[PDB]
């Protein structure tokens, strides 16, 4: 791959419009002000879908020269215009005019299916051009370092809104069609050509201005109006912020927020005309949830951050474009927190992008961060949840790392110097290095162009009031101690906290050294030491036996905050499974969070025990484990209770399904005999029972019920009114225990009750069920193998199968027997999962015989 010969660079692109609706094709003329800097008789430019009827050159002030030579290459999508005479070194106009079509690929300028408040089905005219799709609706230098401005006219019918980056400055009627308006719109700044954007549609709009004056407006659908509106008071509050933090103000004249039906691509930060879809953007009040709200402030907060990182400076070349992404990924959450308070929402993002992100780069086929992308198509290849959630993650240890003074000084630089202009990475780290005179580029290239986090172990000694640190660091790896000659470093910065001061940090430390020694001055021995203070530093700290019981009264007491908590149990069972300690030391420590009040701490607590549950369930011993687990989830349980208390918030509901399900699971005698309570007279009619209350009660009374209760679901699956309800019996039928049940799951999900894309939901549940489940669901995958190969082959469905099916094995002896099942059996699009399910049992394997009988002796003595 090369990029265009830049012999000819554009200067104002004026581009005119006319969506030809119905037919589903478009045509337009292009008149590009262009600098020819080097003599040549060609212009090289991006195009596809796009037939040229003639162009011509005119040099300022002279003749146009038509050309005569037209190459159009497919495979690089660029097109070659060769001319007469040479074009010589000066300024000219090249007109195109041109016809193209309005596809359903769903980008570029395509056509976009939506329903009218009566239906008939209408089509309209959307635009999608990141990475590479500015070329189907207009030929141009579609290259993010190709920067020019844009004069944007589109030629409407007058009962259809048409919306482009800039406002409309002009309305004149269309001479050839009474029934056409041309609308022209202002002059852009200089900008990319991927974040030009045109909507021609129907739509309401709710509009507001922000304390900046800059006009906002949200788009919703035909008679949706009202359901933009709290994405409406987010935006109007999102701009102050980006203009505070940032020092710089918005740099258009107005934002719109655009609610698209079905829009393939989720969500574009198109310069002004920001594009969603309608289930992100709106909240509908008879459908939408709970903590919708909060989606909805998160994803407004990412957009809107867009408007100045990545579009008023923009990335060179898609090589960066995980930092475009990363940076926005992680001052979306600076910006809800800040608006949002009472969503906590750093201890979310910790459960999401960081904790995901530490998952794959943990595992073997890893990659580094950046990676040098040659041609644009292998974008969609290289970059992944790593490039992404690390890439927020380790911004985020930048940002504590630099602090946010000296941050916001030099994003202040950064956006000040490459204004309309562009950037690589390197750039930014030379901007954050003046502001504040640390190593920002040799830190972050510890970081970026290597793969995997590293292991932080820290030893305490008492050395009069002080306390002595020993700390070292290693590459961490799922498996254990990394196997491997080349040793990786990284320059880790580490911030430390005691128990005097939880919530700030004791000392701020750079780890420029395999082995490195910190003294915490006036730290008595009653004190705890926190490594990783809010769990901003992305990698995981191993303590020593000392200092990991000198934290369990700041867990008991809540002193540690959440996300410090979060960050410290999720690290535990890692190094469990790792081998580097032993599980029974992790099981201690569980005993700490009986007064735990936060949700997203009990899901991954929930999790993370799920998970050994289900290992432990190859033992003799999976009534001492279920025994273990009541007792972890009693306090919190009885707490919550089991309705909703006066003035109880969305996570508090959440946390009681989560608290209930597990106890009802595990066999808590209450909880089973209350779940009867609500499920009899659920079916009764008698008193229906919560949403919130549904999805637990149907697990515990299913796993602990019999034939006759299994009958109960599916009279209330085949009779369930919609979709949903069915969706929430699906994913809990898998719960029962005896073999004949699993047995009519398993055929009920192929059976035609059951729609082909939910099916794998069906049988996932069986697998995850129990222990003579899992291998009941195995063998029927591999008993009606043709069929379900038949069903899913080449799709996601397929990878999901196996994944939900085979994780769950304790024994090395069956990872043997899934590879050898694929080898005579094969599913080629889920070659990359297999691989990873293998690695994965063969851990879950290693991890169950070696720290097996110590579990059971540990759980035997603390009985007693
Ligand atoms: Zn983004």
């Amino acid at each position: 791959f090369e990029r265009l010969p830049a012999d000819v660079s554009p200067i104002n692109y004026s581009l005119c419009l006319k969506p030809d609706l119905l037919d589903f094709t478009f045509e337009g003329k292009l008149e590009a002000a262009a600098q020819v800097r080097q003599a040549t008789n060609q212009i090289v430019m991006n195009c596809a879908d796009i037939d040229i009827i003639t162009a011509s050159y005119a040099p300022e002030g002279d003749e146009e020269i038509h050309a005569t030579g037209f190459n159009y290459q497919n495979e690089d999508e660029k097109v070659t215009l060769s001319f007469p005479s040479t074009l010589q070194t000066g300024t000219g106009t090249l007109k195109i005019d041109f016809v193209g079509e309005l596809n359903d690929k769903m980008k570029g300028f395509y056509r976009s299916k939506y329903t009218t408040p009566s239906g008939e089905v209408r089509y309209a005219a959307v635009t999608q051009f990141e990475a590479t799709d500015a070329r189907r609706a207009f030929p141009c230098w579609d290259e993010p370092a190709i920067k020019a401005t844009f004069d944007i006219s589109l030629v409407v019918p007058k009962d259809r809104v048409a919306l482009s980056n800039m406002n409309v400055i002009d309305r004149k009627p269309y001479p050839d069609d009474e029934n056409l308006v041309e609308v022209k719109f202002a002059r852009t700044p200089v900008m990319s050509t991927y974040l030009v954007a045109f909507v021609v549609g129907e739509y309401d709009f709710v509009e507001t201005r922000s304390k900046d004056g800059v006009c906002v407006r949200v788009y919703t659908p035909v008679g949706k109006a009202e359901q933009g509106k709290f994405a409406l008071e987010v935006a109007a509050k999102t701009l102050p912020f980006y203009k505070d933090y940032f020092n710089v103000p918005y740099p258009l004249p107005k934002i719109d927020l655009i609610a698209i039906a079905d829009f393939a691509a989720g969500a574009m930060e198109n310069w002004g005309l920001v594009t969603y879809r309608e289930t992100a953007l709106l909240i509908d009040p008879k459908n939408s949830c709970s903590s919708s709200r909060q989606w909805v402030a998160l994803v407004v907060g990412h957009e809107l951050a867009h408007q100045w990182f990545g579009n008023l400076v923009t990335m060179e070349w898609w090589t960066h474009l995980w930092l475009n992404e990363g940076f926005a990924s992680w001052i979306e959450y600076l910006c809800v927190d800040h608006c949002f308070p009472e969503y906590d929402i750093w201890t979310q993002f910790v459960s999401a992008d960081y904790t995901r992100a530490q998952e794959l780069d943990a595992l073997d086929n890893s990659h580094p961060i950046e990676v040098s992308v040659g041609h644009p198509s292998e974008v969609d290849e290289i970059f992944d949840a790593i490039s992404y959630s690390k890439g927020a993650s380790v911004i985020r240890m930048l940002h504590d790392y630099i602090g946010d003074k000296d941050f916001k000084k030099g994003m202040n630089m950064y956006l000040t110097k490459f204004q309309q202009k562009n950037a690589a990475t390197e750039d930014l780290w030379e901007s954050l290095e003046n502001a504040s005179g640390k190593p920002i580029a040799a830190v972050m290239n510890t970081w970026t162009k290597q793969m995997g986090f590293p292991l932080i172990y820290v030893e305490a000694e008492q050395v009069e009031d002080d306390r002595l640190l020993r700390l070292s660091q290693k590459k961490f790896c799922a498996g254990g101690s990394y196997v491997g000659e080349d040793c990786p470093q990284w320059m880790v910065p580490i911030t430390i906290s005691t128990s005097e001061d939880p919530n700030q940090a004791k000392l701020k430390i750079l780890m420029d050294k395999p082995e490195m020694n910190v003294v915490l001055k006036n730290v008595k021995p009653d004190q705890w030491v926190k490594l990783n203070l809010g769990t901003v530093g992305f990698y995981r700290t191993q303590y020593s036996s000392a200092m990991l019981e000198s934290l369990l009264p700041g867990i008991r007491d809540l002193s540690l905050p959440p996300v410090d908590r979060l960050g410290l149990q999720n690290d535990l069972f890692s190094l469990a499974r790792a081998g580097i300690i032993s599980t029974v030391e992790v099981l201690k420590v569980m005993e700490a969070f009986v007064n735990e009040p936060n949700y997203t701490v009990w899901s991954d607590l929930s999790c993370n025990l799920g998970i050994l549950s289900t290992l432990l369930s190859h033992t003799d011993f999976y009534e001492e484990i279920q025994e273990f687990v009541k007792d972890v989830f009693s306090p919190i349980g009885e707490r919550l209770g089991w309705d909703p208390k006066p003035g109880e918030g969305h996570l508090d509901a959440l946390l009681r399904g989560l608290v209930l399900g597990k106890l009802g699971k595990a066999g808590h005698k209450a909880t089973l005999e209350e779940a009867r309570r609500r499920f009899k007279d659920h079916v009764e009619g008698k008193q229906i029972l919560s949403a919130d209350l549904r999805s637990p009660v149907y697990l515990t009374v299913l796993k602990h019920g019999d034939g006759t209760t299994l009958d109960i679901m599916l009279k209330l699956h085949k009779q369930a009114d919609m979709q949903e309800e069915k969706n929430r019996i699906e994913r809990v039928l898998g719960a029962t225990l005896l073999p004949d049940l699993i047995q009519k799951v398993l055929t009920f999900a192929l059976s035609e009750e059951v729609r082909p894309q939910d099916t794998v939901s069906v049988i996932g549940g069986v697998a995850g069920g129990s222990k003579h489940g899992r291998k009941a669901a195995w063998k029927f995958i591999k008993d009606n193998w043709e069929e379900l190969y038949n069903r899913y082959q080449g799709g996601f469905l397929i990878s999901r199968l196996i994944k939900l099916s085979v994780e769950g094995f304790a024994v090395d002896k069956m990872a043997g027997e899934v590879k050898a099942f694929f080898e005579s059996h094969p599913a080629p699009s889920a070659e990359r999962t297999i691989q990873q399910c293998c690695e994965n049992i063969l851990l879950n394997a290693a991890w169950l015989k070696r720290d097996a009988e110590s579990i059971h002796q540990y759980l035997l003595q603390r009985k007693a």
